[PDB]
């Protein structure tokens, strides 16, 4: 296989979704072959699509959908709302797994948070990292109350053995309050910030983006995530 | 001695202090004594003191604190950008053990959430619950994100043998709304659901707060505490 990475956030509303666009963006641009994996959409009736948006923020074609449900809902219930079941644990590691081959990076994009319920009883996007054996990268914001929920979600990693593939400040403010600037450094002491994404970036163009996430990314640690 | 109960919030801005005085006017008004420990303020340049708030509404008077820092950021950050330490755990703990005594409830009350840096060296609010054998009870929102949220603070109490008191609805909005009113159900399905509060009722005098309070929780329960 290749290397596959769960995208999570500290809460909802973090910016994950352009997070992961970014770091396929980056990906493309240092040969690596990307496939994106959005198990489970929610909100399609308000115009919600996550896969959609990073085909054209990042040009990515591989894009891999499974459950969508109309109300813009935890999964769980957005789903009855609808009448809808979740889909079953092993159908979203299949999902997972097909996509997976050696060179490529696939991206699996959560619903909200990593403790947030994908597939009954209780299944988690934490769950799945541990079945398709993948790391997690952690989406946070600079905002007050992130230490406290990046320290959640950082511990609640740990305790399946889900490996920490570091931080990206989803929307970074330019120029930085006090506030932000505190826990940007606060949340280096915590864990690795990979990039910290300039706000507005998803009004950005085809190109524009492209060269965001090429410079928001360090390069050696993009080329290494592949072997 | 008597009973500690930490009050802890899964973020800020939840209403971790009006739910505060609000367990403090409910279980005051079953004749229990409480006191209110917050050991660590931030935010008193935006006038604030969340002891004071917890008197006005509550009427409690042993209100027990060791630090207080302007700047509306976590302690840490705030005693960073001060120029001044927090507090050491030893005072923390040692504070909250002499408000202990024979049937008195004392809470005491978090800075944020669960696990920000209360004292030194990096103790958080969870440190102290165990040190005190303290239960734990968790404000939470209604809004979106808040399943997410509360497993992962409710994993964390778990995690050091921290039992939980139960949750609190810190805002209860009105009209609901859609994601709240499942919410609700679904927070009730994790754990007990000890009370959810009107929003606004902050601005409440004190006979109103005290008779939002005491509809709020079951009576029962409180007089339980103790
Ligand atoms: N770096 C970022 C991060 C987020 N966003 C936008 O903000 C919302 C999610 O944070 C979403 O509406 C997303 O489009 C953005 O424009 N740039
Ligand atoms: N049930 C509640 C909860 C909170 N509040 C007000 O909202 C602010 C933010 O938590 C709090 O500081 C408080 O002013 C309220 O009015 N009623």
């Amino acid at each position: 296989g290749g290397t596959i990475l769960v995208v999570t956030g500290t809460g909802t509303g973090v910016g994950k979704t352009v997070v992961c666009a970014a770091l396929a963006s980056a990906a493309r641009q240092a040969g690596i072959d990307v496939a994106v994996c959005k198990p489970v959409q929610t909100g399609t009736a308000r115009g919600d699509d996550d896969l959609a948006e990073v085909g054209r923020l990042a040009g990515v074609t591989q894009l891999a959908g499974l459950a969508r449900y109309p109300q813009p809902m935890a999964p769980a219930a957005a789903a009855e709302h609808a009448g809808m079941a979740l889909p079953a644990r092993d159908q979203i590691v299949r999902l997972i797994a097909d996509l997976d081959r050696p060179g490529r990076l696939t991206l699996v994009e959560g619903a909200g948070g990593l403790l947030v319920e994908l597939a009954e009883p209780g299944v988690t996007l934490r769950d799945v990292a541990v079945d398709v054996a993948a790391a997690a990268l952690v989406v946070v914001t600079a905002d007050l109350g992130t230490l406290n929920h990046t320290k959640l979600t950082l511990e609640a990693l740990a305790a399946q053995q889900v490996s920490c593939a570091g931080l990206v400040i989803g929307s970074w403010p330019d120029p930085p309050g006090l506030v932000a600037a505190s826990n940007r450094s606060a949340l280096a002491r915590i864990a690795m910030v990979r990039a910290a994404l300039p706000a507005g970036a998803a009004s950005l163009d085809a190109g524009d983006f492209a060269a965001m996430s090429a410079a928001a990314f360090d390069r050696n640690w993009v080329a290494g995530l592949v072997g």
